[PDB]
């Protein structure tokens, strides 16, 4: 189970001797984004991603900023993103996490577009449901499931990350949610759905440009995003099945990797294919 902080409890305070910048990737919401090296008290050294608190932080600054690796902290799992510590007894404050060579998912499949076998887009899509069934075994609502929260590393396999918005972005928000915030681990079922759909279309941002007010009332109405071309049938179901109206009837994560990994198993029934416009379900 995990515990709502909303730390020491659950992140390794890092000797900084051990940490290595290497390279500078831009600015995050707290800071600057780097990756470098870390080495492990087994001498072994590591890639590591680095985020760091900016100069003249404000005291909600650094707890919302720490706060994301108190959450992390708490899972430990292939699919979802290692937190390996952080450095709070000398500034800038830092955290370290796992090193993800491909970065975010969505602005990966776009550099990629239709480059990928469907058996490799599945074992993606396994690994992310994987990471969600520990999550939501966890009794953590993520509320922010999303391709471009979803990091991928040099031999393509992808775990949740970005922890800063869930607890024990509309177009990835099931309707339930948006209408009075009742968000479960349905809810998280629902933005998986969508993450399948931004996977098969890779990349394509759900709903396109459409007018916040008119994805709300589209979805309400029964409309659902089309299939991505050539999607195997079984994919583009279990996308209806994740954006059932009653949340009672979607999925659970366990039943979705099962699913998935009878897809791997059995590769052949991926090729069975479905035949910027919504489909009315």
């Amino acid at each position: 189970t995990y515990v709502d902080p909303h730390v020491h409890e659950f992140a390794k305070e890092l000797d900084a001797t051990n940490i290595s910048i290497d390279k500078v990737v831009g600015a995050g919401e707290f800071g600057e984004v780097c990756s470098g090296r870390l080495k492990l008290p087994s001498k072994k050294e590591i890639s590591v991603a680095i985020k760091t608190l900016k100069v003249g932080y404000t005291e909600k600054q650094r707890r919302d900023f720490l706060g994301e690796a108190s959450i992390m902290g708490q899972f430990d799992h292939p699919n979802i993103i290692r937190l390996e510590g952080v450095v709070t007894k000398s500034k800038p404050v830092m955290i370290v996490t796992e090193y993800m060579e491909n970065g975010s998912l969505d602005s990966f499949l776009r550099k990629h577009d239709a480059q990928f076998t469907v058996i490799q887009l599945v074992g993606m899509l396994r690994g992310i449901a994987s990471g969600m069934k520990y999550l939501s075994d966890m009794g953590y609502v993520h509320r922010d499931l999303a391709a471009r929260n979803i990091l991928i590393n040099s031999n393509l396999v992808c775990k949740v990350s970005d922890f800063g918005l869930s607890r024990v972005p509309i177009r990835w928000t099931s309707p339930e949610a948006i209408a009075y915030r009742k968000f479960t681990s349905a809810s998280d079922v629902w933005s998986y759905g969508i993450v399948l759909w931004e996977v098969m279309s890779y990349g394509e941002r759900p709903y396109w440009e459409m007018s916040n007010q008119d994805v709300i009332k589209a979805v309400d109405e029964g409309y659902r995003l089309p299939p991505p071309m050539d999607c195997p049938a079984a994919l583009y179901q279990l996308m209806l099945d994740c954006w059932q109206k009653d949340r009672n009837n979607r999925p659970k994560f366990e039943q979705i990797v099962s699913i998935l990994d009878k897809l791997i198993r059995n590769p052949g029934s991926l090729k069975i294919i479905t035949s910027s416009n919504l489909l009315l379900d």
